[PDB]
């Protein structure tokens, strides 16, 4: 880290962003390299912009009144920033200075009086996991892997203390802005540090089942929630009851309707049904209604898919802050499932024009058939829902990310067979353009065991052997590699990668509960609820989709004093099992 | 099978109904020690196969129409339209690319042969290997003991049966149901091999078991003291 | 039976070793250890959410192991009375 800062001191020298001078070590230089050690956070504890601009304080440029130098609060200019006393939180800053000097136990003592009882332990867990991966090269990077899991285990016992007594305040605890760590809502940090044991801690799974509902609680079954989806008067029977209806507060059928829209699953179960029906009518229009003029069904096949282009666009409106454009798209083209979302619209650009240009109507059916496969990829990506379902789709991520050459390895291995089999005889089911087809397509349809009986229906020992020779390293080279590629995903499978499914579960549920309940044929009306709102307004401040928690300051002090009181209530408990360790007693 | 208007489902439905007896047939023939545990392995398989049915039923459908998207064939009449476009194109997963039928960028389906072949074997037949990796624990040593656990669970179910065959069990029902009209209240010979306990029989027994319990009480603390980790704690 | 009831009150207060002392004078030599094994296996699965539910999984297997050595004592000497022992009301 000190070798980084002297590099950061010449990643920002005198010239580029500190125009008077910067050869010497400053706070924002540490904060900018602490900014790369965070991700989707805000910028806490170390204020960066013009009200605490610690970038140019070496050469004389004037004080507060002109704003070009310093902090514009401290009315004296003496080549520093004055006594900006305890800038946000002193003890949260000593958590940094021990870990960037790799002080192991003393930061745990700083943890013992750290006001952030919970997310600071993840902050000592996250960057130390990066510093595991970045550079120590041996003997400490492996150690700070084993230290970050205890630093994660530091954060677990904090939730043990708070959830077992007054869990209602602990229900809020995973939603605070907290004014401390770039608010990050305590899950967006927990989803970033990958936290394989922490997010799978117990009452969190009891808590994310209360995020799993609202006014739509348990004693509803999976078989009877679909019966109330399509049948609207069936919801008014002795079947599914709201929390309002449990308290007898449904006095309005619109209140029976509008609370039904706000489910995490009712939006999703419409994407179960109404999206999959587009895939079935796709075959119906392709087998029957392939007509180059726009028909009534050809006008109907556009009403869903262009709106689905707007769905990912609407997801792209939910992505950024109020300042970022290109970086949030740069994160979108890094995720592999979002890389696969390109081609599903891309061949619809090419194949539909082929479906409309009369000269290329055969690729109008061929390309869009291949384009259906690209929706099938997302179809598995969207139907990987339940607990038995989920993890093995991720098993065929690390399969399929490793299959990307096993495509081409297959595409190497097949080619040496069919010409070589037809090297025995160049057959006769053949015309002028079936020359290039019969020598290839009949000879390379043969890997479904389909040695072409369509066609016919001196050392002959060789191909008798050569039957098995290709058969050998089909099964040896490609189908033991079936077994071998399984032997990369072989770790913590039932016990902890199933917990990794619960980790990526609420990662997706916040993506898919964070959607408007209008269907894609009715979401352009919801776009018109927002885009011509922009012409009767000026600046974006409308109803944004967020279920966060706003924190009153007197509300915090009633809470955070109790969590710190719970932290000292846990502080005797963590050292107790250290003393109750019998290996400590023989060390004693 | 009795309505003349539906005699084709009289053979079709009962053929599918034979499979449902075949399920219980494996459930009743899972008898011996080498036999038993792997039927329970294909419980946690088969309980997890319940979507791998539908996952298969998702994955097959995108092939046969797409293969016949190259050409809509001619072994076809007015009702073999809906059959030939479907049933000949979806009989093909026993490698049975329909040689019954026939017997410009042609590089594509040469590739697309392998593309479907890939994620048959990758998506469904590594999931063969993956679904095996849920039943991977204490297999020879202790799930074989779980077979012995569920063994006498079933033997008390199946020794607890009358020895009359099912053609002669209605006589054994008539041994019990018209016994109910010459009696009033059910107190007849119920199937149970229990043990009735005389109170003087208990006190001769239970005092000795408690005497065996104090005879064991020194023995359980002894290996706690004979634990060498206790002695370094001492 | 008083001592069979103190087996409940220690486990529902999660008193680990003191119930084993109550086991040491428990008249039910065998099935009471399964009774401390069964509900504690449910209380493993029902609600402790961490750090004790996993522990009472590891406690119920020793509580099961408590019940094993009872059958070790009775079957090795006069197994004919121990043959009845798995059939008592
Ligand atoms: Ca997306």
């Amino acid at each position: 880290f000190h070798s980084k800062l002297q590099k950061v001191l010449v990643e920002d020298p005198e010239r580029p962003a500190c125009a008077p001078a910067a050869p010497r070590l400053q706070m924002h230089h540490v904060a900018q390299v602490l900014r790369e050690l965070l991700g989707d956070f805000t910028q806490p504890l170390y204020p960066r912009p013009r009200h605490n601009d610690r970038l140019r304080l070496l050469l004389p440029v004037p004080h507060v009144k002109l704003n070009v130098q310093g902090v514009s609060l401290r009315s004296l200019y003496k080549r520093s920033s004055g006594h900006v006393t305890f800038t946000m939180d002193p003890i949260r800053d000593l958590l940094i200075w021990a870990i960037v000097q790799n002080r192991r136990e003393l930061a745990g003592i700083i943890w013992a009086q750290s006001q952030d009882c919970i997310a600071a332990a993840l902050a000592c867990s996250k960057i130390l996991k990066e510093l595991s991966k970045e550079e120590e090269d041996t003997d400490s990077s492996e150690e700070m892997l084993a230290l970050a899991e205890e630093y994660e285990h530091r954060a677990i016992g904090v939730f043990t203390e708070c959830y077992r007594k007054d869990e209602e305040r602990a229900q809020k605890l995973l939603t605070r802005v907290s004014e401390a760590w770039g608010k990050t809502t305590c899950l967006q940090l927990a989803l970033e540090a990958k936290d394989m044991k922490f997010v799978s801690h117990g009452g969190i799974q009891a808590f994310l089942t209360k995020v799993w509902w609202g006014q739509l609680s348990v004693d509803n079954g999976l078989w009877r929630v679909t019966l109330c989806m399509l049948a609207f008067p069936l919801l008014l029977t002795g079947l599914i009851s709201f929390r309002e209806k449990r308290l007898q507060d449904v006095g309005t059928p619109a209140a029976r309707a509008r609370a039904f829209f706000t489910a995490p699953v009712v939006v999703f179960h419409l994407n179960i049904l109404s999206y999959f029906a587009f895939l079935c009518l796709f075959a119906y229009v392709l087998m029957v209604d392939f007509q180059p003029v726009p028909s009534w069904c050809e006008c109907a096949i556009y009403l869903w898919l262009f709106s689905l282009v707007c769905e990912e666009m609407r997801q792209l409106f939910y992505d950024p802050d109020e300042c970022g454009l290109m970086k949030k798209a740069a994160l979108y083209f890094s995720d592999f499932w979002n890389k696969l979302d390109v081609g599903a619209i891309l061949l619809f650009v090419a194949g539909l024009t082929c479906r409309l240009i009369p000269a290329t109507l055969y690729p109008g059916r061929v390309i869009l058939s291949l384009d259906f496969i690209l929706f099938c990829l997302r179809l598995m990506h969207i139907f990987t829902i339940s607990k038995t379902l989920g993890p093995k789709i991720i098993i065929v991520k690390r399969m399929m990310k490793d299959v990307f050459f096993f495509l081409f390895l297959l595409a190497v291995w097949v080619v040496s067979f069919g010409v070589a089999k037809q090297a025995i005889l160049i057959h006769n089911e053949r015309r002028v353009d079936w020359l290039f087809r019969g020598a290839v397509y009949h000879s390379y349809l043969t890997i479904f065991g389909q040695i072409p009986g369509y066609i016919d229906g001196f050392p002959e020992w060789l191909t008798v052997l050569l039957l098995c020779l290709y058969l050998l390293f089909t099964n040896i080279l490609l189908l033991n590699l079936l077994i071998a590629m399984f032997n990369y995903t072989f770790q913590q499978v039932q016990e902890h990668t199933d917990q990794i499914w619960k980790f990526q579960r609420h990662d997706l549920i916040e993506e898919y509960h964070g959607r408007p309940a209008a269907p894609p044929p009715f979401i352009l009306l919801s776009h018109l609820q927002l885009f011509i709102k922009r012409v009767v307004l000026k600046t974006p401040a409308k109803r944004h989709k967020q279920l966060k928690n706003k924190l009153e300051k007197n509300e915090e002090a009633a809470l955070l004093s109790w969590e710190i009181y719970l932290k000292e209530n846990y502080l005797q408990n963590r050292q107790f099992q250290q003393k109750q360790r019998p290996e400590q007693k023989i060390e004693d």
